[PDB]
């Protein structure tokens, strides 16, 4: 999972499209 940069549901990328609206 992520930590802080991302929503980890969309894991496990951590991905600027998931992170980043």
């Amino acid at each position: 999972p992520c930590g802080s940069y991302c929503p980890s549901v969309c894991a496990p990328a951590c991905a600027p499209v998931c992170c980043y609206p």
